[PDB]
């Protein structure tokens, strides 16, 4: 007589959150690097900024379909993306470096791979070495794609306003759920000692991104404010993001969340 509103088939066929993360992972983006131009800081940095703007367009499309993110107030979704963008892009850079070059180079894009020489020419050498160190860590830990996709969501949820989000409870719920995903993901089959040791390594890695990202942002805000004198160009997307972030971070309104 009445139509069952529950779908057994639907629940059974719905993919796990981890499988969804794999399904929504953005496709690789090209930098549009032109080797006919000289490899001076002005050109390399402008090209990386253009690449960043293209990558952020895809990050936003990804965030729209990230399981759980839609549950947070809109204002909070926008805020987390703005506070975490540098952590997401630098972590993804190490991932590509790890997968495409065994962490021997920094794989910004298929058409723009930095070797030591480009790192020096970029005038961002020490920062490049810092992102490279994360890539090297991926090799030591043999980071898996599943672990990486969960950690990336955790990074999106790693920095919040000192004040607070519109819904701290909604945020905590999502953050706790994804930490649970990582927790289960590192569970072996049966060996708590090894399982906790790896969870510790992964969370220590996540934590280490805050100091790296702070240094990346210091340099970013610096080149941004002196873009005219330095001739470093930024695409509309980055001007929007940085114009919002710079004052908030510099006034002490960004609060990093740590595991340790
Ligand atoms: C121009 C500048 O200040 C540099 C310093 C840190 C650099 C960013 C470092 C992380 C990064 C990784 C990418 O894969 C795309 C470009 C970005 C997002 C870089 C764009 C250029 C930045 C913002």
């Amino acid at each position: 007589a009445l139509v069952p509103q529950l779908s057994t088939i639907s629940r059974a066929l719905t993919p796990s959150p981890v499988m969804v993360l794999e399904n929504i992972e953005p496709e690789i983006v090209y930098a549009g690097y032109d080797s006919s131009k000289p490899d001076t800081a002005e050109n390399l940095l402008s090209t990386l900024n253009r690449l960043a703007g293209k990558q952020m367009i895809q990050v936003v499309k990804w965030a729209k379909v990230l399981p759980g993110f839609k549950n947070l107030p809109l204002e909070d979704q926008i805020t987390l993306i703005q506070y975490s963008w540098m952590s997401l892009l630098s972590f993804a850079l190490s991932w590509r470096s790890y997968k495409h070059t065994n962490s021997q180079f920094l794989y910004f894009a298929p058409d723009l791979v930095f070797n030591e020489e480009k790192m020096h020419q970029s005038a961002m050498y020490e920062l490049c070495q810092g992102m490279h160190q994360i890539s090297l860590q991926f090799v030591r830990l043999q980071l898996t794609f599943e672990e990486y996709t969960i950690m990336k969501v955790l990074l999106l949820l790693s920095t919040i306003p000192k004040d607070g989000l519109k819904s701290q409870a909604a945020f905590e719920e999502m953050r706790t759920n994804y930490i649970k995903e990582l927790r289960k993901m590192v569970t072996k089959c049966n060996n708590s000692g090894q399982s906790w040791q790896r969870f510790y390594q992964l969370t220590k890695l996540l934590d280490s991104m805050h100091d790296l990202v702070s240094d990346l942002l210091e340099f970013c805000f610096y080149t941004f404010r002196e873009s005219h004198a330095l001739k470093v160009e930024f695409p509309a997307m980055l001007v929007e993001i940085i114009s919002d972030q710079l004052p908030k971070v510099e006034s002490g309104n960004a609060k990093p969340l740590y595991f340790h």
